[PDB]
């Protein structure tokens, strides 16, 4: 183990501010008052969160808040493996954190910031998430590819655009996780981890996949 | 030609994000299918409008991030491109487009209206043309004159302007036509379904207004 | 007058086609399919239409599409006075026939593509289209500002998003005109020119203080 | 100190955007005043983030656009700024709300709840300061990491960014107490309205929030 590194502390220390400031600001938004009116509203809150933490600590920690993004990190040799486990330790940690005082602000048990499902299956949710979040790991890996000289445009604002886009199409099947650590802080805290799997397996192996077919095939 | 990594992989890149593009927009027609009011009808611009922003800023250094045969056309005409890529472009576009539309209608049921097909709201083909053409024409425009490498003055992000543009588009043209702007956007679901009414108005219209607009663009706009 | 310069030609051609693809897709946009729910809509076209025009055609003839805006080049000696009438002229003929069309595709008299009063004296539209055409004309010269090298960011959709601004702050009250060639195509398409001078005079002085305010004040 | 014209450019700046953010956020909090319905909830987040998305866009050479107390406390706590010069700033930040809070309540009724008032809705004051403080900490940590001089990565419009971290702070915020996340911004409705109701919730709230925003950005995140 012996981790160390004072530089390295900070990282794993952006990713815990950031992911409280991420789930507090999202979940407030999701519960603030029917809901498919409201998905617009909880799309550009939650895209606009990953637009300002990751323009505001990318430069500290690289601002993943989203285990699926760290894996996608990882699998693309980024990041090391003491780092990965530390980042998504710190983000799981703020997001229960946050959970806890959105949850203790709160109709009844209506909770849009809980993922659940809403006319599909666990199987077919597990690929809305997968492709959801595959599409969100691919922009974030291809936004920050140090080979490229074209990039002149806000890269946050693309990853929570990105962020944006996958809460458009995947909020009203499963509600949207494409964040495994964003889909287990309500969990803990209401207690209730039916059929949570599915905004784990889908999210991770959608990042995994993203960086294999960007690295190993794509763009090598 | 038909070797050099470089066309392949470019070819490839179409395929992967037509694919995502329709999903993710399909995705977002289905959902909530029922009433549409302005709320699903910007919600819609929106979620088809950021899929290019995304995917474009994820593909666009290996292949240009067309994902539109009319932007493919209008690439064409804009002599930027060989016909034996914009061949394997549209192929690779409707391919994916068909794929994801399978996908996304194999979570969503038959579908009555759907809305995630492009047809006709208060218009007739003459008008519905015209309609898809100018939402079209506003689009490769913008895709032309902002990839234009003799500018230094782009200094924004593009793939986001290009999403802009296909989101414009829909808020112009989703109440009259649902704006289809992409031929193969427009095949994929109408290929699952087997609905190919009015098809030809979505082919016409892109096509023609992506030429046109390479051609003020290039020959009467910003010469050479 | 002999005007001559080839170039100035595609700068007036630019501002006539821009023009009127600028007033097809926002009016089809606004007559699409009651009005305070639509009010979000019709911003975003409003404000996507320069943030996507300027983008396009601004290096060809710096994407005015606003009389306004025009005035506002002209104040501050940016323009000569024959290219700044050519491209006021432009953009009332591509207005007008854009119009045509959009009101020939044409619920009555609804129309919320008119601007009409709704709630305010034409005392106060004066006042509620001069700052709401200031602020726009203000972000169009201060972003133009040659001086400057911290822009590192879409000029046009800063642009935009002042016409967006603009049209969540005035579509309520006086239908958000702050464009005089906007404002006379629908008047001249319909005949009907009541209170069309309220978004005339409106609009002008508020580009023409933006100019003073900031060239002879804020940046000399 | 208070001589130099770049100070003195630099208040007058501060004055003239305040006076235009505020009245282009009120005229939007009115307008269609009565329910507060989603789509109201993100027009009035929309109308107050692209107020200080342009603004800030066309004032921000010559003052850096704080429009904002709390951002400008959060830049003395940077020492980027002097006592005096934050002082000046927070004066016509003030002078700026209440002028354009008096022309859009000249033009508006007196509004039963209006809310162009920052009041609470559903939360203990005990709770509306920690809503304030962390969607203020959220929005001055932005602009301090977005305006650190030392990063070479903000490719992007900051501007826009600000814009977008208010337009965030509203959608979070906005359900609970409003959003004020500026207490110039809550200070002039009230003053026009004479209504200060739960008012210190608004100053401590954002103050405190950017403070801490500043101290855990420079003294702890991104040191020297």
């Amino acid at each position: 183990r012996e981790f160390k590194s004072k530089n390295f502390w900070k990282a794993v220390l952006a990713e815990l501010v950031g992911m409280t400031l991420f789930i507090f600001l999202s979940l407030s938004a999701a519960i603030g008052n029917t809901n498919p009116d409201q998905e617009v509203k909880v799309s550009l809150a939650f895209g606009l969160a990953i637009a300002t933490l990751a323009q505001s600590l990318g430069h500290i920690s690289g601002a993943h808040l989203n285990p699926a993004v760290t894996l996608g990190m990882l699998a693309s040799c980024q990041i090391s493996v003491l780092k990965a486990v530390m980042y998504i330790v710190a983000q799981m940690l703020g997001s229960a954190l946050a959970s806890g005082i959105v949850y203790g602000t709160r109709n009844g048990n209506a909770n849009l910031g809980l993922n659940a499902l809403s006319g599909v299956t666990p199987s077919q949710g597990v690929g809305i998430e997968l492709l959801a979040t595959f599409q969100l790991v691919l922009c974030v890996i291809a936004v920050t590819d140090k080979r490229r000289r074209d990039v002149t445009g806000s890269a946050p604002l693309a990853i929570g655009l990105s962020v944006c886009l996958g809460h458009l199409a995947a909020i009203s099947y499963t509600g949207c996780g494409i964040n495994p650590a964003r889909s287990f802080g309500p969990a803990l805290i209401l207690n209730n981890f039916e059929n949570h799997w599915v905004y784990w397996v889908g999210p991770m192996c959608g990042g995994v996949a993203a960086a294999l077919i960007y690295d190993f095939l794509l763009a090598p």
